[PDB]
């Protein structure tokens, strides 16, 4: 089998993706925020807060002659932006692009941080980390990639970003007119529970490339390019007016600048992603001063391939035995 579903920007900024998915029978349709950063599918439902949805669709598993309450299951999450949420689980018939699981988890919300209510555009996350990063208690639960992947036609998925701009997420498949030349695969540890790789280095602009090992993870529920503070600053040192602002919590630089490039190592190939895909726009409203989209990973603990990084390519998930990356530029 294989699924194929577009992914669209929830705003301007490209903040993030969402992509819809169909739970239940009838189907109920939902715009979900597809994370290779984590591991669990979690819906806006009819057990939520009434106080805590503002505009979201809400998954209703009384209106689904397939849903089945997994008794005493609960789950509770913390995310890298401080953001939270936790209820109870139902399993219950999962469809994406065509590509159909039974039996999966769907974690109901009963609680969720206001960051999730003031997003009215993003009903729920569906992880794509592995499956040792489940939060349900007190039997963890399977994503929907390794629900599917025994029945896939290849046990992969690729993810294929768009900058301001639709794009795609395929499972069990590679499409060879998605990208141009040649995808270059890298090793990956599972080690965290990540997709996490060893980019080999990095260019500025037109600049020299630099040999260093960067190890990090492929996360598409992260906006933002977080690497370390010597390559960040050697960034920014490229804009006139750029620095960074504890008040604003990052690098800003001036809206008036025209943005550098930036390249990083994939074994040895590149990816080039456009100075403009790293402008995230005024920092307030009619603000002169604009937000990077490189930031420093020094106070995550962890460098963050987020979606800045992974929409100028075409992105290999693979999900053989030993799992490993592909990139390729598109
Ligand atoms: C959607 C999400 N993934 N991880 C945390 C969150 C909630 N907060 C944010 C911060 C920017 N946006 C669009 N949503």
């Amino acid at each position: 089998s294989t699924g194929s579903a577009t992914t669209t920007p929830i705003d301007s900024l490209d903040d993030a993706y969402i992509t819809p998915v169909q739970i239940g029978t009838p189907a109920q349709t939902l715009n979900l925020d597809f994370d290779t950063g984590s591991s669990d599918l979690w819906v806006f439902s009819s057990e939520t807060t009434a106080s805590e949805v503002d505009g979201q669709t809400i998954y209703t598993p009384s209106k689904s002659t397939t849903a089945k309450l997994l008794s005493g299951a609960t789950w509770s999450i913390s995310y890298g932006d401080g953001s939270s949420s936790s209820g109870d689980v139902y399993t219950d018939t999962v469809s994406v692009g065509g590509l159909t699981v039974t039996g999966q988890a769907v974690e109901s919300a009963k609680k969720v941080s206001s960051s999730f209510t003031e997003d009215s555009t993003i009903d729920g996350l569906l992880g794509l980390a592995f499956s040792t990063l489940n939060t349900v208690s007190p039997t963890q639960q399977k994503t929907f990639f390794d629900n599917a992947k025994a029945s896939l036609d290849s046990p992969v998925f690729t993810a294929d970003l768009g900058y301001h701009a639709p794009g795609t997420y395929n499972f069990g498949f590679i499409d060879t007119t998605a990208y141009t030349g040649s995808i270059t695969y890298t090793a990956v540890s599972t080690k965290q529970g990540f997709w996490e790789w060893t980019s080999t280095g990095y260019a500025v602009g037109s600049g020299t490339f630099k040999s260093t090992s960067i190890d990090g993870i492929a996360d598409t529920g992260t906006t933002l390019l977080y690497l370390p503070a010597t390559v960040v600053s050697a960034y920014w040192a490229q804009v006139s007016g750029a620095k960074s602002s504890s008040s604003v919590g990052g690098y800003v630089f001036p809206c008036s600048a025209t943005l550098p490039s930036f390249t990083f190592g994939v074994g040895s190939a590149r990816i080039v992603i456009p100075g403009d895909y790293i402008d995230f726009g005024p920092i307030s409203t009619g603000s002169s001063s604009c937000f990077g989209g490189i930031q420093s990973s020094a106070g995550i603990g962890i460098n963050i391939f987020g979606d800045v990084a992974l929409k100028a390519a075409f992105v290999v998930f693979n999900g053989a035995t030993t799992p490993t990356l592909g990139f390729a530029s598109k």
